């Protein structure tokens, strides 16, 4: 307990993923709420053995300082798709409320590729073409790992072994892109937070091509790495990608009791 009365608290909510779902947008928008304290970086507690072995005292020490009635949140997108994670989250807090943000599974693949491609292009390293990952022996490459991260039903089933359905709120990442404020209202509702966030905290930035955030005189967009142009992909290949996900999408829809407007 600091002189100002603040203290580090374990998170009362965690944004677990998906990788490229819009996790940083969700983290920054939720942290507009005066009752929310966000960790600025991805903590990687549950998913890295070298962090997790340090235990809960180490986790707590990575949290922002907050006041007792505030909710602390952390985002690490690797959580969702790491098999050992939900069991570790459950032994910290079986009752925790979790945030999962999902985009269209094909758009998420192209986003994931784009990000690693861009990490390479600036370090002046080579990177294969997306067709090199996506196509093997004239067929869609089902062993491309990005595709597995988009099989949401598989990862969701692993969380549902430990957490009840009603304690994982699914943010529609496609809708957050188009019109964030209604999705953010649902998050406040899920977390039982007063409606402090306003439509006026968001504005469309034409250069960015995405909404940016407005809060008591300060204007901020997400950084360079967020909202990057995906590669051009032949329509025939884009179509096969879309088709690949149709059946796993239906399995996901049946598991969570709702549908999403995906390709
Ligand atoms: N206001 C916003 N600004 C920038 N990106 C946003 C955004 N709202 C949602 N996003 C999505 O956040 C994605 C990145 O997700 P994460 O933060 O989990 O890595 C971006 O992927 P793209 O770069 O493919 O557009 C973008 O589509």
């Amino acid at each position: 307990v600091a002189p100002n009365g603040s203290a580090q608290q374990l998170p009362q909510t965690i944004i677990i993923g998906v990788r490229k779902g819009g996790t940083r947008a969700l983290l920054e928008m939720l942290s507009l709420h005066p009752d929310v304290a966000a960790a600025e970086n991805e903590v990687h507690f549950f998913d890295w053995e070298e962090h997790y072995s340090h235990g809960l005292g180490w986790y707590l020490s990575q949290m922002p300082f907050s006041w007792p009635h505030q909710l602390t949140v952390e985002k690490t997108p690797a959580y969702f798709t790491s098999p050992k994670v939900p069991e570790r989250v459950y032994s910290m807090n079986p009752s925790i409320r979790l945030l999962l943000i999902l985009r269209d599974p094909s758009e998420r693949v192209l986003s994931d590729y784009t990000q690693v491609f861009y990490n390479h292009m600036q370090k002046h390293k080579p990177y294969p073409s997306i067709e090199e990952f996506l196509v093997r022996d004239g067929r869609l490459n089902v062993d491309y790992k990005a595709l597995n991260r988009s099989l949401y039903h598989v990862h969701m089933q692993n969380w549902l072994r430990f957490f009840p359905l009603r304690h994982i709120h699914i943010v529609d990442g496609d809708r957050l892109i188009r019109d964030p404020f209604p999705e953010i209202q649902k998050v406040e509702r899920f977390l039982k937070l007063s409606p402090q966030i306003n439509a006026s905290n968001f504005y469309f930035n034409k250069t960015k091509g995405f909404y940016c955030l407005r809060d008591s005189g300060r204007d901020r967009c997400l950084h360079e790495s967020k909202g990057r142009a995906h590669p051009q992909v032949d329509p025939k290949l884009l179509n096969k990608l879309h088709e690949y996900f149709h059946e796993p999408n239906k399995k996901f829809f049946e598991l969570v009791g709702r549908t999403f407007d995906w390709h």
